[PDB]
């Protein structure tokens, strides 16, 4: 006898159907696993579409995990991340050609594009350029520190209050969305974890994971521990208050504040000098500022100066050598760093 | 007392200097731990050129075991792999910037460019115009199969004799280079392993590393069993006859050879419905050709078929499912599918 066969089964999103979607080419980056491109869907709406690298080991289950991990975003925090429109996976017969425009044989997920510019890219031209996609009034490096962290640590807040750690935090995962405000959203939960049972923890083991060695302690490169059990239902919410992986994104939203604030800290090589020092003067940020501030007259530090040194004790409290010690996004949140001055906006107040 | 400065340490090619390189915008791809850009040296030679990922976990350490291992393949294995033109390593205030066409901050590790192509781009254009970028005169599935194939099991051959295992062999890591008569060089060793100690291993270790799923069996992502000993340079020996990492190519150079010899195969999904099918038949090709072949009317297996299922019997050899059956690159260019043909009446 002969085999029968069957149909293939492919993924879809009620709505999105491949024909409606242009793509264009030309990578809005490569990752570690996928490939990130811009699109058009419906003619009119601008949308970045993601696939799995074909190259890459496991890169088809990273995707679907992130796929998963942006289903649990867009139901329990909406607008801390780039708006999630679903997936499309095309067979392939019905596969097409990159170059033809056209979404080629796998899974694709699809976001709306939330906006052309990165915080890293608008920080790097400068403070002027940030404050404007920001619709920052204050625009200063002080100002735009205060509305973008105060954007971030309370998009942080909500991920992790529904178990997500978002794990790579950075400027180049910020983009200031023109259609909200300009106020700050999240891209890119590649490397996020479900740490919660919410019904099962995803891409959340222990040991070292994927981690941009900018925005990363250098010995704490994983979310839990080595020694730690791996996470299970019953587990999940003693490993959460005992290894706090939640407080890889304080720290990586520390490195955040210290860019923004000091415009020399913004290229790759100012932040590496500064955490280096960090690290030698024992993570401690009053030593830095009495050892080691001096060395660095290129800079200027007024943004974490300002107000008896509130910004500096913020990023203090973010970047604590020990997790034990470090504030969580949502402490973080009501820091002095964030009060309106006495009397602010007086002079045109009813 | 403040702690003194002292100078920065570089990294040169003796021949190579800042001002000798150009580079263009737009990745030829990144990989997993660095990018590589087009480039222009000494105003008229045209190169590539890596530099590590600044997002990426021990990029910089990556990068410098595949210079390594250039330099090992370069002394020892020429002409196997792109010409290797050293590095050059800049500083902070000394880099540049891409879209500047300079070179930026850390290391730097530069080629020949070997030729616009890839076997994989080739192929799914055609047969056609990848005999034409080969010189292959035989213009056939079975033609560039056979050179190909004669030119990569040669230089993998070459490899393993002097210890490297290229650990990425495939199409997209093939250039048909047409100043040196179109045949291929592999790129990319970023991945590969040297498994002798000269003077020690490098990127070798048990277990599993990375691999592309397209051209890894998919129970053997590793170079050593995750039960075996680490390697020393006592042991090397014991371990590359026990282990037989080499063998991890020999499966590749299996899966490039079915792309090459049966065109419904150069898709990904299609290689893959193959290797699904043959895993699921016991890595048996006779049980693929009389279970499963009649499921796949939309190709051609000719090429395979020739000369007593030459092509058949040489993938079998290669891509068998134990190692120690499997065979070297070096037995599998001895194979009946190379031989000339007999009485050719010139
Ligand atoms: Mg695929
Ligand atoms: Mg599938
Ligand atoms: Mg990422
Ligand atoms: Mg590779």
């Amino acid at each position: 006898l002969k085999a029968r066969g069957g149909p293939k089964t492919l993924r879809r999103t009620p709505g999105v159907e491949p024909k409606d979607i242009r793509v264009l080419p030309g990578p809005l980056g490569s990752g570690n696993f996928g490939t990130v491109f811009r699109g058009v869907f419906k003619g009119d709406q601008d949308v970045v579409l993601k696939n799995a690298k074909a190259d890459v080991m496991a890169a088809e289950e990273l995707l679907e995990c992130e796929m998963d991990v942006n289903y649990h975003v867009h139901a329990n925090a909406k607008g801390t991340c780039a708006r999630f429109m679903g997936c499309i996976e095309l067979g392939a017969k019905d596969g097409g050609e990159i170059y033809n425009g056209t979404l080629t044989e796998g899974l694709w997920l699809m976001w709306a594009n939330e906006g052309e510019n990165t915080v890293e890219a608008l920080m790097r031209r400068g403070t002027a350029p940030l404050a404007t996609a920001m619709a920052c009034a204050d625009a200063t490096e002080l100002g735009v520190t205060k509305k973008a962290m105060r954007e971030l640590l309370g998009s942080l807040a909500r991920l992790h209050e529904c178990g997500v750690v978002h794990r790579d935090v950075k400027p180049a995962n910020l983009i200031a969305a023109e259609k909200d405000g300009g106020v700050l959203k999240l891209i890119d939960l590649g490397a996020a974890a479900l740490c919660l049972p919410l019904p099962e923890t995803l891409n959340y083991y222990p040991g070292d994971g994927p981690a941009d060695p900018r925005y990363a302690k250098a010995d704490e490169l994983y979310l839990l521990p080595p020694g730690s059990p791996r996470p299970t239902k019953d587990n999940a919410a003693k490993l959460w208050e005992a290894h706090k992986p939640d407080r890889f994104d304080s720290w990586s939203a520390g490195c955040v504040m210290l860019q923004l604030a000091v415009v020399g800290l913004r290229t790759d090589a100012g932040l590496e000098r500064f955490l280096a020092d960090y690290k030698a003067v024992g993570y401690d940020v009053n030593a830095f500022r009495g050892e080691k501030s001096g060395e660095y007259g290129t800079m200027d530090f007024a943004a974490l100066d300002a107000n008896g040194g509130a910004g500096w004790d913020l990023c203090q409290r973010l970047m604590e050598a020990e997790r034990d010690a470090r504030a969580s996004c949502e402490a973080a949140l009501s820091h002095a760093f964030f009060d309106a001055a006495a009397l602010e906006h007086h002079h045109h107040h009813h």
